[PDB]
């Protein structure tokens, strides 16, 4: 309990986290240790995704996490200098690697499971799975 | 001027098969991650694929993480950033996304370091990534 009775917002996520990932007990690593799956969370607004970052953090070991970065915008970018490949919203992302591609599936679920008990923007933030075809080697 | 420069030797590379690049759903559920090389060679690369591919879209470079430290003790935290950038190329199909993985590795293979050092792999989003 914090100074004053609370915990700084991503402590919470981090607990909240640990207890729905209690609840599935699948591999999260290899013996070949490559990081083959993913999870790509997305929206909410960059306090609400710096705080889940910090929170999957400290509740996982076994991942790795990207910095905060914009997304693009799908169909018909803006206006532009840049050419609308090009183009960036203020939506951000961040990428959690994973091992295992079922640690993956489960996390994805506890994210969903999460965000969805907290409020706005917190609960609009999205997530998906993903695979990599060959691995990425992160360094 | 590096950019039309890439974007004239992707556009050959792409240029030679010949897939669907649209769905008519829309959907943004494959992409091509591209990394290593420099901040640099990979900001060209990015500005070549953007020339030549307009139906794809490109996240701005940001930074990698570290894997497995080998051996013991020190095993480097889930936030800890390396220097090696990347870029993903969101892309609608997963077959387009095989060829320009194929193309962007034999572009840079022909190509002094750093850009030869630049890897690619192939992804997917099992429900998409529903861009702004």
């Amino acid at each position: 309990m914090g100074q004053g009775g609370s915990n700084p917002k991503f402590e919470n996520i981090a607990e909240g986290l640990r207890a729905l990932l209690a609840r599935s007990h699948v591999e999260r690593t290899t013996d070949e240790g490559t990081w083959v799956a993913g999870v790509f969370v997305y929206g909410g607004s960059k306090t609400s995704l710096y705080n889940l970052r910090r929170g999957t953090a400290l509740a996982i070991p076994q991942c790795r996490l990207t910095p905060l970065s914009r997304l693009p915008f799908g169909m018909a970018p803006g206006p532009g200098p840049q050419p609308g490949p090009l183009r960036e919203s203020i939506v951000c992302y961040f990428m959690v690697f994973l091992q295992t591609h079922i640690f993956a599936e489960v996390l994805k679920d506890a994210i969903k499971d999460l965000v969805m008990t907290k409020p706005a923007p917190t609960c609009n933030i999205r997530v998906t799975v993903c695979s990599f075809d060959d691995g990425v080697d992160l360094p």
